[PDB]
């Protein structure tokens, strides 16, 4: 109280005081109390400076008072002294910049006292305190105040080095493949940096570049929204956005001047950001016409009236008709003279483009005839043709499909009710089928309608969206009323395609795919229909490409529960739901498990089956495989504290199994620890062969017709009844019609236990037979079984034989079985071989798939409900069951994700290493068809490089067989390179240089292109980059060259001097390199490590040099003529930054290990120090959102190292650097978590340190 207001009374009578002399007297007595401690000095110094009388005006006042207080200034506690620093700087930042020449010289104090604060040697407060406030109250681009002087700058001057330590190197040139680390500011565009700190120029700037990058790639919606942190909440309205995306438009004018495939996705992307109200509409164009004016070249006028039009059509009712205005100064800058325009050419797409603007304003008419008056827009002078033609066509009755002129009629009359209805019909009537006669369809009593001709790929292009929105809407409106009727009549094969081919467009995401699970499918699921239900699953299964994760999880639930409930004891809906689900769970990427997993523990059992055991195992084998290329469980042995502990616990007491040693040695060490737990004891051998007999000693006893029927059905029994069918079948080779009445009541869902008893019952029985003609009877019985007597399928049973639990040579005759019934009978082969000769996969391009269908079908019937059992039963037996509708799917391709099961486990399985080249010789040809080759030979070769290290014979022949099998349907050099085919051996550094730059000029991107261009909306990659990954690794992960060897090379490509690698393009190499070793198996990204040694050993850093100054040659590679060995240093730290800035956080999880206890028994120098400290420096930030622990690990062993270079060089030059980065660290990442193991590490240095560090333990 009194303390404050005594010292303000003092001060306040000495600046009243006319006398200096009495002014400086009570100073003195003053600074004498404080001495003697009379007086808090913190309180002093905070009230004298805090007085409002102290003016600059009284500079002979002003002086005495900083003088007084940088005389007792020293006695205050340094987070005091940061407040004075403060409150000082706020003070002196109220002098204007022009004073008086006589009060110059007086005004010194002020200087004296900051540079007394400022000094390093007095050791006040710790640096960084003061750099913080400086940079803080003086943001970059503001020059220091004239009074301040040089010494602020050469303070912040200072801090440089550890700026270059908190940096990644060549950070503004890493671009990443789209599919934290590249957040951007909204504002501002700019990178998040922690702390104040004098960084680089370039990262105070937007990265333009990257936001272009992202934008240009297709399906990069969701990566933008999260680089920019739209949140999708409210109408953002981001401007810096809108800006790119016009400059994007003005870049492709600019290239369509002297394009089709990017313009395409300029209409198919800025529709979603214009919609979700992120941009506006008005503001997009005024801002286009202000950039285009004045510059001419104008050639891709067409495709941005196309563009244009997109939001013209849609958006025209729910919007004013001012915000459309501009859209007239648009065109009469974009079209200039006054001749009319010629008519285009009617029978190409680009008419469509070309009579965009006259579409555009009829609908801008039509908006002004409703709420008419006020303003009215006349025709412009040069579109007479168009006008007259679109009537013309308008009035005319009849309309053909072989031109484009009902496309021009939907395109320009979709507002208007009166003058679509018309086009609408004609254009939907070709499909529905109203009139023509009907067609059969495979099965047995199953007819739909006429129509077979779906509408043309570049037809449905040539529509605009609101007229695809119209035509999909019809159909959902169709269907949802067929489905109300219960009428047997199915739906017409063009539409089922047309229906299909319209829900690849991801801007009718509103009611396209996201009606399509949410009120379609529970729409049909209540109406009881059961054939369009299989209509829509065969879709999903055959016509689906790119679907986002969570609606694939949501479907898997609407699966599941459609299986568990609602009676569907049908054969083929509840086959369809089986093979649909499969598909699904095998299909999930690698880095979407865990997160489309995370938000079911609330509910589990929702995506989680109830009785498919081979689901649930699909599903752990999955599971395994993600958590194994993406290395998550990398640091942590334990499997508690995770999400899976939860998914697996409600899968054991749903389906309880036990897994054989050779499939679970290679799953993860958490899986393999829960798995040795939890085991469930299995039944015995000789118990099963006891049940089969005395039960078919029973069978043969009864007589009764209704006995035999009600015992053999009973619910909780054993399911062994398909080993009384095989009994039979082998003693009297005859069935009776009790057998099929039998079958007929067990269910289809009760009949999986018995085929999953039937195969150990199976493998037990060849294990224990004599071979030769007993085990030719034994296979020639299960072929008549599967395809004869149609008793149970051929992928189910395959399927169930691959999802044992036997071990070695019961594994070995368990695998024996799925040769011999692949390949010993002729009916798979002819099958397979039929179909892969007369089909072709690219099913957007065909018309006549219908026609191929049913030629197939009529060849090679398919049965569902018994019916050659049916048959040959003596009295024979007739079944009228309807059959549900097919069009797609049929047994070669049901069997594709069994086959790639099969591939597994005779991968895992050793001694069966032989059977696998047969199986995929004779049985190659079927991977034409399959969805993701690339990605399942990817995965494939990552998951078995253990295994496949030894054999690489065997990795040849899989990965040929694969690729090679559709070499006729891809243009050349797709997938693998020229030298590969030509020499396909020890590899060069030519070969490891052209593969790289394959890669490299891919994302730089090029007209020639090293790969062919494609439609990626049919296609298993996005994007160009993520396909030259895929391959590129598949192609390295082929060759028959040890792993080290491979990784050694790709960093050779760099650090070593070499051609085909210029310079002045050095980072994007790098960042292909780095992308192309994270995406590479452990034993290739190791030798990095390795590489560290070697320079952290070489006499460059080891040498006692007297340098001056920081040697900052040694980690900028951007430098002048560097000698070899500075050049070798900067790269290698270069190329570890850039392969550790694309690794996942468990790659990263060894970095503490690897500094703990290989680097710190070699560091013993001040160079070797800083490089160690430049090289782990950056990447502390993502430790502290992932791994808190191993931020521990790292600080204490940076306070190792220091301990250990302390002690062994007699003296330190550089001090200061070290000083800041471990002040920086502490209050920013690390805290007051580290005190009590730093106590003892900081004890033991020297004075001059430990006066340096003083204030880490406070």
């Amino acid at each position: 109280e009194s303390h404050e207001q005594c010292i303000q009374w003092i001060v306040k009578f000495i600046h009243g005081q006319h006398s200096p002399k009495r002014i400086s007297f009570l100073y003195d007595c003053l600074a004498m109390a404080v001495e003697t401690g009379l007086l808090p000095p913190r309180l002093v110094c905070e009230s004298l400076i805090n007085s409002d009388t102290l003016e600059w005006e009284r500079t002979q006042l002003w002086a005495l008072t900083f003088k007084l207080v940088r005389k007792i200034i020293g006695g205050v506690d340094y987070k005091g002294v940061r407040d004075l620093l403060k409150v000082i700087l706020e003070k002196i930042l109220t002098i204007p910049n022009t004073v008086s020449s006589a009060v110059v010289q007086q005004l010194l104090a002020a200087r004296e006292v900051i540079a007394y604060i400022l000094e390093r040697n007095a050791c006040l407060l710790p640096a960084y305190f003061a750099v913080t406030e400086i940079r803080k109250l003086y943001p970059e681009g503001k020059l220091p105040h004239w009074l301040l002087g040089n010494l602020v700058s050469d303070f912040v001057d200072t801090f440089r080095p550890t700026a270059r330590i908190n940096s990644i190197c060549g950070r503004c040139s890493l671009l990443p493949v789209v599919n934290n680390s590249w957040k951007l500011d909204p504002a501002t565009l700019r990178f998040p940096l922690k702390g104040l700190l004098p960084y680089d120029k370039d990262l105070f700037e937007p990265q333009t570049a990257l936001l272009r990058y992202v934008l240009e790639q297709p399906y990069s919606r969701d990566m933008v929204c999260n680089m920019l942190g739209l949140n999708k909440q409210h109408k953002q309205r981001c401007p810096v956005l809108e800006d790119q995306l016009v400059d994007l438009v003005v870049y492709a004018m600019e290239r369509s001047e002297t394009s089709q495939l990017l313009w395409q996705h300029l209409s198919s992307q800025l529709i979603f950001f214009v919609l979700f109200q992120f941009a506006s509409f008005p503001h997009m164009v005024l801002s286009l016409h202000q950039k285009l004016a004045g510059r001419g070249l104008i050639k891709g006028r067409d495709h941005l009236m196309w563009v244009l039009l997109q939001f013209i059509s849609g958006s025209i009712q729910k919007n004013a008709l001012a915000d459309f205005l501009p859209v007239m100064k648009l065109f009469d800058l974009l079209y200039p003279e006054k001749e009319y325009i010629p008519v285009p050419d009617i029978n190409k797409p680009q008419s469509t483009h070309a009579f965009a603007m006259t579409c555009i304003w009829i609908h801008l008419n039509r908006k002004a005839q409703n709420d008419n008056s006020k303003l009215q827009i006349p025709i412009p002078h040069s579109l007479r043709l168009h006008h007259e033609f679109l009537q013309q066509s308008l009035r005319n009755k009849s309309l053909q499909m072989n031109d484009y002129k009902i496309a021009l009629l939907c395109n320009a009359y979709s507002t208007n009710s009166e003058c679509f209805t018309l086009p609408m019909g004609a254009l939907v009537e070709t499909i529905y089928g109203n009139g023509i006669m009907r067609i059969p369809l495979p099965g047995t009593n199953c007819m739909a309608s006429g129509s077979i001709t779906p509408l043309p790929m570049n037809l449905l292009d040539s529509l605009t969206v609101h007229a695809k929105m119209s035509l999909i809407h019809s159909i959902a409106t169709r269907v949802i009323k067929l489905a109300h009727a219960k009428s047997s009549v199915a739906l017409a094969p063009a539409l089922v395609e047309t229906y299909s081919r319209l829900l690849v467009y991801m801007e009718i995401e509103s009611l396209g795919i996201k009606g399509f699970i949410s009120q379609l499918l529970p729409t049909v699921f209540k109406s009881h229909a059961w054939g369009i239900l299989h209509t829509l699953l065969e879709m999903f299964s055959y016509r689906m490409h790119h679907i986002q994760p969570h609606y694939r999880v949501q479907l898997l639930s609407h699966l599941h529960t459609l299986a568990a409930v609602a009676q569907t004891n049908q054969n083929q809906l509840h086959l369809c739901v089986e093979s649909t689900a499969l598909r699904l769970i095998t299909a999930l990427g690698s880095s979407e498990v865990q997160p489309q997993f995370t938000r079911f523990l609330s509910d589990p059992k929702t995506v989680l089956s109830a009785e498919s055991e081979e689901l649930n195992r699909a599903l752990i084998l999955t599971l395994a495989r993600a958590t194994h290329v993406t290395d998550f469980f990398t640091g942590s042995d334990s499997i508690q504290g995770t999400w899976c502990k939860d998914i697996l616990q409600t899968i054991m007491s749903f389906t309880p199994h036990n897994w054989a040693s050779h499939t679970l040695s290679c799953f993860p060490g958490p899986l393999q620890a829960f798995f040795k737990q939890n085991n469930v004891p299995q039944e015995s051998r000789f118990n099963l062969k006891k049940n089969v007999e005395e039960e078919y000693r029973k069978w043969k006893s009864m007589s009764n017709e209704n006995d035999i029927i009600t015992h053999f059905s009973m619910q909780g029994s054993p399911p062994l009844f398909l080993c009384l069918l095989w009994k039979m079948l082998l003693e009297t080779d005859h069935i009776n019609q009790i057998g099929y009445r039998v079958l007929e009541r067990i269910g289809a869902r009760a009949l999986v236990a018995h085929v999953r008893t039937f195969a150990d019952f199976l493998v037990y029985e060849f294990s224990t037979s004599a071979g030769g003609q007993q085990l030719n009877k034994c296979i020639e019985i299960l072929n008549d079984m599967v395809w004869k007597y149609n008793i149970v399928t051929l992928d189910r049973l395959i399927l169930c034989l691959a999802m044992r639990s036997h071990e070695g040579n019961e594994a070995q005759v368990c695998y024996f079985i799925i040769q011999l019934l692949l390949l010993k009978p002729n009916d798979f082969r002819n099958r397979v071989s039929d179909f892969v000769k007369e089909n072709s996969p690219e099913h957007w391009l065909q018309n006549d798939w219908h026609t191929k269908h049913m030629n197939y079908h009529k060849k090679y019937p398919e049965k569902l409900y018994f019916e050659g059992l049916a048959e040959q039963v003596d009295p024979p037996v007739q079944i009228q069951s309807p059959y549900l509708p097919i069009y797609f799917g049929n047994v070669c391709l049901r069997f594709l994700p069994v086959f790639d099961i099969v591939i597994h486990r005779f991968l895992e399985l050793l001694p069966v290493s032989k059977s696998l080249e047969t199986l995929l010789d004779h049985l190659g040809g079927l991977y034409k068809f399959h969805d993701r080759p690339v990605t399942y030979l990817y995965n494939t070769l990552h998951y078995y490089e253990m295994h496949l290290r030894d054999r690489a014979f065997l990795k040849r022949k899989l990965v040929h067989a694969i690729i090679g099998s559709l070499k006729d349907n891809r243009p050349q050099g797709w997938c693998l390179s020229d030298t590969y085919l030509k020499c396909a051996w020890v590899p060069d550094d030519t070969y490891y240089c052209r593969l790289i730059g394959r890669l490299v000029d891919t994302m730089a991107g090029k007209s020639p292109g090293p790969f062919p261009n494609c439609d990626w909306r049919f296609n298993e990659f996005p994007n160009p980059a993520a396909h030259a990954l895929h391959v590129t690794c598949v192609e390295l992960m082929a060759l028959a060259v040890s792993g080290k060897e491979v990784g050694n090379a790709l960093l050779n490509v760099v650090l070593k001097s070499q051609p085909l690698v210029p310079r002045e393009n050095i980072t994007a190499w790098m960042n292909a390199i780095g992308l192309i070793i994270t995406a590479l198996p452990e034993p290739y990204w190791i030798v990095l490590h390795d590489r560290i040694v070697s320079v952290i050993s070489s006499p460059s850093l080891t040498s006692e040099t007297e340098w001056v100054g920081y040697p900052f040659r040694l980690f900028d590679f951007t430098a002048c003529h560097q000698s070899y060995s500075e050049m070798s240093c900067s790269y290698t730290l270069a190329l570890a930054h850039a392969v550790w800035h694309h690794s996942s956080i468990g790659q990263l999880s060894l970095i503490p290990k690897f500094l703990t206890e290989v680097l710190l028994p070699i560091v013993k120098t001040e160079f070797q120090l800083l490089y160690v400290y430049h090289l782990v420096g950056p990447f502390l930030q993502r430790f502290q959102q992932e791994r808190t622990r191993c931020m521990i690990e790292i600080g204490v062993a940076f306070y190792d190292m220091l301990l250990n270079v302390d002690q062994c060089s007699t003296h330190l030059n550089y001090m200061d650097p070290i000083c800041d980065f471990l002040y920086h660290m502490k209050y920013m990442f690390t805290g007051d978590s580290v005190k009590e193991q730093v106590e003892k590490i900081i004890c033991n240095l020297k004075p001059a340190l430990k006066l340096r560090l003083r204030f880490i333990t406070h």
